[PDB]
């Protein structure tokens, strides 16, 4: 029962067997199939089991043990060994020489300053496969218990893996029997033409070029020398006295804003917000109603709780069952005005009372307008009035 | 001497007095007047005597001690007195509820999530006033002291701060005089469009609108408040059930990436470069030669360093007196080649020996082609053949 509350829900009705269903973040479903349990379904997670990474970027540098080589007017090209360490980044320049710095010749000396380049901060682009997506989907049967109701905890349901490579996934439902499942990854976007480009905690979906076109330092995706360091490392020689090198700075920020608003997936828990979609097909042959022997409860009921409305049109109820029966199924029934002629369809089907003290919530789809909501039997049997929405 | 070596020298001569000389950065002028001694002129330095701040930018943030208020979807409007705290940042978004989480009814139940926003690091932009600059220019007389040659180090000449605004400066050049400056700040650029931007070590100069279009969070120039944090600030509820406020991270980067290469000032020693020029005018009246009285050596020298040629068609010659005379002026002409006719002028004007054993270096310029170099007086006086390139 944990779709009600949520907005965006979806109501699908089996057949009499096979029921199709869409499931997505921040979407839900409930499922009803006849003389079978009503289910919910909401995809939780959606886990990567460990990519690759098509390329590293550095986005903030270092630059420290710098070093120098000048030569003499005469003495021709300067050199440093440095020039060989991949992990350096060079430029040569000329400044002017003379007695005054230790040549006997005056005239243009040439230089050649080089200093260690190191990544401090970096991001990494990874190249995502639906298909060897993990995919955790919970089941939470509309039982009708105490707490039920939109519990966001997970102890109603059952947590599914669905594998798509291992594949079809089966469940077993406690007390109801088993389901079983087969989904497709699904989604717009095409996925080997994006990437996801991940920042700390944030993580984007973005294109291939774009990301490969990025003006930065990087390492393949298969460290081994940065490539590009210059991106980020700038020489300066205004008056030929010498020359001065420096990195650039966090790029962090300029990324952001590169990224405005793209395709970002970055964290629901330090988790991924899977894109678009899952399509899946239920069966649920080996599933069965609970309780279908139970006794017509007698006794009355009391309400402990409220109908009160949800964003779709159904009711929920909250009842207690005080007379002695129990275990037995609850009489409910939704009828019309003129007292003859039942309106309404119930979302929670079967409602039964499993304990003399713990409430019952039901969920019911209550015709337009005027209806009832008679719960148990004379006796005092509670007779609601409701009136629907529009 | 500090002059020579410098490829952006300037040779500038006196009247019979007035002189007119410019002096920027990396640039040298060696001026000459004529029974008036050589001087060589840099401009060192150029201070700001506390400018003022038109704005300053937050260019990195924190987000931090986030809070919020929920109403159900009866209860109306969201509250948080952040939202008066000028320090948080705030937005108002539509969540999901219902029994699940608290409420009886179900629907759209407003939020507000605030979060405290703290500036990390920060630039400035300040208002310029060449008038109002400190400059600090050297005065090396050539003295033709042993070690005075393109000596960057300052013990061979004064140091003299010419405010514009206190104004006309006066030199007290020992052993020589005084001389007297007085100069004008000058530069393209309009300076009061533009501005001063530092960021830490380095700075630019950017103009007005440019650096108030800055999209980021400010405090006047006149903290009290960040305006337009949201600049740095995003807010998101991907499936009505919170809302999450992050950062953007660091601009740091972004601001170099926009700087590109712009009129940068940075940084020469924790000091400024200025810009464009220093026009000034030179009266040497005060000043005088030194030793117009000595005797002429009439002992012979000794080459002690060697003609070495600089960048601008001067050579420099460092010789050892080894007569018995001192202190005593030095004899030195150049001729041409059928002995009989001086073809050349001293720079280093009246060159003297101040000890025995303590060289020195004068500086002369030949002419082109074939010359003599003639030092001291027969006995073994010193005949030295020079070409001159070009
Ligand atoms: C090989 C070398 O130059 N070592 C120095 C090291 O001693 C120093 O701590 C560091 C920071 O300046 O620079 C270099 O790592
Ligand atoms: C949302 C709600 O009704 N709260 C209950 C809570 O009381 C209980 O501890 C837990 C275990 O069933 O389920 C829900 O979290
Ligand atoms: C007024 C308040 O909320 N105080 C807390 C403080 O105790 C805590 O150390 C900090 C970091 O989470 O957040 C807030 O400053
Ligand atoms: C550039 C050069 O010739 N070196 C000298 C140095 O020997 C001396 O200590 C100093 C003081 O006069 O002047 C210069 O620095």
């Amino acid at each position: 029962m944990r779709c009600i509350g949520i907005s965006n829900r979806d109501f699908v009705e089996g057949v009499s067997s096979w029921v199709d269903i869409v499931l997505e973040h921040g979407s839900c479903v409930t499922t009803m199939a006849k003389n079978k349990p009503t289910l919910d379904f909401e995809l939780i997670k959606t886990e990567a089991k460990q990519p690759a990474t098509l390329r590293k970027y550095c986005i903030e540098a270092k630059l420290t043990n710098t070093t120098t080589d000048s030569r003499c007017p005469t003495q021709g090209e300067p050199t440093l060994n440095e020039e060989q360490d991949k992990r350096f980044v060079c430029k040569h320049s000329m400044v002017d020489r003379g007695w005054g710095n230790g040549c006997g010749l005056f005239g243009k000396g040439g230089i050649v300053t080089c200093a260690m380049f190191t990544c401090k901060k970096n991001m990494e682009g990874k190249i995502v496969q639906p298909e060897n997506l993990e995919y955790t989907v919970v089941i939470t049967p509309h039982s009708g218990e105490e707490h039920a109701v939109g519990n966001d905890t997970g102890k109603h349901g059952k947590e599914v893996k669905i594998t798509p490579q291992s594949s079809i996934t089966e469940a077993e439902l406690t007390g109801y029997g088993t389901v079983t499942m087969e989904c497709s990854p699904r989604t717009g976007l095409d996925f080997n033409e994006m990437v996801l480009l991940q920042m700390k905690d944030k993580a984007w979906l973005v294109h291939r070029q774009w990301f490969l076109d990025l003006p930065l330092p990087w390492l393949p995706g298969a460290g081994s020398n940065w490539i590009q360091k210059e991106t980020l490392v700038t020489f300066k020689n205004p008056h030929a006295k010498k020359q001065d090198v420096v990195v650039l700075g966090s790029q962090e920020g300029a990324m952001h804003t590169a990224l405005t608003g793209a395709t970002e997936i970055q964290m629901s828990s330090g988790n991924l917000l899977f894109t678009g979609h899952l399509k899946c097909r239920l069966r649920m042959d080996k599933l069965q109603l609970k309780g279908m022997s139970y006794s017509m409860c007698t006794g009355k009921f009391k309400v402990v709780k409220e109908i009160a409305e949800t964003q779709h049109g159904t009711i929920v109820i909250r009842v207690q069952y005080e007379g002695d029966g129990s275990p037995c199924k609850i009489p409910f029934e939704i009828m019309d005005l003129e007292k003859r002629h039942v309106l309404g369809r119930l979302i929670t089907v079967n409602p039964i009372v499993t304990e003399k003290d713990s409430p019952v919530n039901i969920e019911a789809e209550p015709p337009f307008g005027d209806s009832y909501i008679i719960i148990g039997v004379e006796p005092g049997q509670l007779k609601l009035d409701w009136f629907k929405k529009g």
